[PDB]
């Protein structure tokens, strides 16, 4: 059987045919689920499967299916890996690649842009120097002045006898995190070890709660090297509330571009360590996780009181009232700026069209209901009442050990 | 094999070693996840689940194999041979029943588990007596708006006997009329029951919080239709403290969750009518049944009243309003001094009942979707908590309608 999916607003169903094509392993079995845990996880003839798959859904993209071309596609794979041990992608397979990985992306709420992504080829970069360019290049086309396009640069493949190109940090802009002594965080506290790291490379560190971190740049068999991104770069947008007059004294920012830096992409049986890729955020993002989670920038209470709300008593919900008017902080702060942002209403909408679509394309999509319901608001948003599967397909973004 | 399990907000790792014992077998594989599912499921036997609850038992009052042990095994297989089933004594019953919850993955409440008083209704027979000791139960469990956690457990499904069941999902819910312009006056949730106690013989209201009749089901019969008396549905107008037209909505809900649809499952044997009762939390009221789209679906009227800018999500006039709408739940059931608890306070219970698990059974089953309350969630603890998922026996589970 395939699973039955139901849409509890509407008594709708479907099934999941897609699911049985599922090839790598989660981490549940028929004793125990375990769905809700962050980390999920911890040769020529499975390179060979697992690339003819991948050819197999080129083909299949461009309505050729079966034709010549398809066939001695697929022998000149097979003859570079006999030869060499591995192959390269043509360019077109690059292209494809990526963006089927961000159609793949269980956790990804924003899939219904994944077929609108600029891929900037650089698997020609021989120097940490040269990938400081493309990200610089990769920065200044997705910022675009706060209309923010959708991109991914895709730096050179893992091979044997060669080490890997790493980008150090999790994202190409970031907040230090500086740790105090009483244990304490002045800054973003997400970020304590890579700005400790900044520091041991010869860093000279800021003391506000907003200072952009440098990149950590690592080519192949080299330690990693610091670049500052240039200030005219990173766009950020000052945080203000349209009608809580005191909010701006808050002192709060955040950036425009989130761009994740620190994930690997599988496409074909070929590894991309090094592969950042951007879009834009989300709103509880930055209202809900990044500045209300008690681990992070953690101001609900300074907020809560100062509106005067009764922080002494949890039925006052004044937890709730001051996370809603941070992230109304945010959209209008964020809208009166012209930088793009998305309210979680509207991106939950658009991921029900991208699961409508997907069901008639494919038979179904990936999905982790934990992270695709928003933060705040959780059943105020369509895709709370939509039961989901959860599976890996590759092409894929994947987590990978930190370098050091 | 021990599945490790981590908080995020503080750090801390802990392993579930109680999910080895999962008896039963959930919808996941290694292929693909089904967690978020709200229905995972679709002689001899009956022995082996009955001795492991008897080991259970014994084990919790550190009798463990000792004489009495070994009695009432021997007495248990006697008894199905003789019969095909066997009867629990009244302390079996309780252990059953509290173990039952105290394994519900999806209950937040369950720092509750070891208090609950246990209605022992196996000697009945008709609807007449059911009805009566379900009037019983609502009277105690309600305790004037002091609600008390309780539960009446009818005859157990015996070989060639029908069921007793309660038709009614729980014991209080407000009717679903149908129009001819689609929409539904009332509760959505209800139409189904609501138009088998009219086909039953129900002169029914036409408000949107008429307390429905019970379809109670005795053994091979029809169902009969009781009347509550009004007298013992206790109902909490809905204000807010500061909103002076929230009042006049014309909002209300009722003081008792009672839920009478599940089956319990006690050592091999099953009560198909067991129903139980508890509090309410908040956002069940003010969120889920009041905001659904599905259900009361009342969000826009109240955001409309708030004066908020309705035309764009990113005004998040749907999250204004649902605070406000939490707020006067709240603030009228405190009000009218009826238990509730916020969700807030719940998660913060449920973690300590976390701890408190870890120690004494080594983990805990919980799933994350339903623990986790449906507005605010990363702002409660539970949400940077991993969880376990899995089944254990006793255990309250769905069964079919009895239509
Ligand atoms: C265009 C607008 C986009 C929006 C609004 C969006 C939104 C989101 C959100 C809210 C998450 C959850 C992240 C978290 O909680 O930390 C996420 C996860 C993810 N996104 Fe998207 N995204 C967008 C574009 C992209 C693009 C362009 C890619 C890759 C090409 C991508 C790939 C991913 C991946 C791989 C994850 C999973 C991260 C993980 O498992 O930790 N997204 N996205
Ligand atoms: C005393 C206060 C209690 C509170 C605050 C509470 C809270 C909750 C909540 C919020 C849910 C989610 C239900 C939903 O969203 O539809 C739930 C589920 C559940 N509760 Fe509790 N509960 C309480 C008592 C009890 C008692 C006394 C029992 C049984 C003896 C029980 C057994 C269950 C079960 C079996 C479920 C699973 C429901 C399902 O899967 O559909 N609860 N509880
Ligand atoms: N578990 C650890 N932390 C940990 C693990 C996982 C995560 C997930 C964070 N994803 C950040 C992220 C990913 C994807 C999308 C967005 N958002 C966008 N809008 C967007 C970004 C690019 O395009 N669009 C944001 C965060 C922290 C850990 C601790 C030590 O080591 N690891
Ligand atoms: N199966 C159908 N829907 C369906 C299926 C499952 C559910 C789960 C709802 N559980 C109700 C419930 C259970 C447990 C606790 C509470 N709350 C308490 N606080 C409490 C109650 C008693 O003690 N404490 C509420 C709801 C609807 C269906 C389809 C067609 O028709 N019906
Ligand atoms: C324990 C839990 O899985 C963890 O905190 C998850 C829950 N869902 C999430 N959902 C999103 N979008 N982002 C997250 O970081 C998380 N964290
Ligand atoms: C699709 C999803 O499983 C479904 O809507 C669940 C999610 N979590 C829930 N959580 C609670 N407490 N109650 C529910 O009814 C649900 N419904
Ligand atoms: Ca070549
Ligand atoms: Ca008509
Ligand atoms: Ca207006
Ligand atoms: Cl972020
Ligand atoms: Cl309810
Ligand atoms: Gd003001
Ligand atoms: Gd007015
Ligand atoms: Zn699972």
């Amino acid at each position: 059987k395939f699973p039955r999916v139901k849409n509890w607003e509407v008594g709708s169903i479907t099934y999941d045919t897609l699911s049985a094509q599922a090839q790598q392993d989660g981490p549940c079995t028929p004793r125990r689920c375990l769905g809700s845990l962050v980390f999920p996880r911890k040769a020529p003839e499975q390179l060979l499967s697992q690339a003819r798959d991948f050819i197999n859904q080129y083909y299949s993209s461009i309505k050729r299916s079966g034709s010549q071309a398809h066939e001695q596609r697929l022998q000149e794979v097979e003859a570079e890996v006999a030869a060499t041990g591995t192959y390269q992608l043509r360019e077109s397979e690059l292209v494809f690649g990526a963006k089927q990985a961000w159609r793949n992306a269980p956790r990804c709420v924003g899939r219904i842009q994944w077929g609108k992504l600029q891929v900037f080829d650089a698997r020609d970069c021989r120097s940490a120097q040269e990938m400081f360019t493309y990200i610089c290049n990769h920065i200044k086309y997705a910022t675009n002045r706060g209309n923010l396009r959708s991109a991914i640069t895709v730096f050179p493949q893992r091979c044997p006898g060669r080490g890997d190109f790493r980008i150090w940090n999790s994202q190409l802009v970031r907040y230090a995190g500086y740790r105090q002594q009483d244990g304490s965080v002045r800054g973003d506290p997400a970020n304590v070890e890579i700005t400790e790291l900044c520091i041991q490379h010869g860093w000279t560190p800021g003391n506000g709660r907003f200072d952009v971190l440098p990149l950590l740049l690592q080519a192949p068999d080299e330690p990693p090297e610091l670049f500052l991104l240039p200030p005219e770069l990173v766009l950020e947008v000052p945080l203000e509330h349209p009608t809580l007059e005191w909010f701006a004294a808050l002192g709060l920012r955040w950036y425009a571009l989130p761009a994740v830096s620190n994930m690997l992409l599988e496409i074909g049986g070929l590894e991309f360590p090094a592969a950042p890729f951007s879009g834009w955020y989300m709103s509880t993002e930055i209202g809900t996780r990044n500045l209300c989670d008690p681990h992070r920038y953690n101001i609900l209470e300074d907020v809560a009181v100062c509106m005067d709300l009764d922080t002494r008593t949890t039925s006052s919900l004044w937890k709730d009232k001051a996370a809603v008017e941070i992230n109304v902080a945010v959209l209008h702060s964020y809208q009166l700026a012209k930088v793009t942002i998305v309210d979680h209403h509207a991106a939950t909408a658009s991921f029900m069209k991208h699961l409508e679509n997907e069901q008639k394309a494919r038979g179904g999509c990936p999905a982790d209901w934990a992270w695709i319901v928003p933060p705040i608001s959780g059943s105020l948003t369509p895709v709370f009442h939509q039961e989901m599967v959860n599976y890996f397909l590759s092409p894929a973004f994947r987590y990978q050990p930190d370098p050091w």
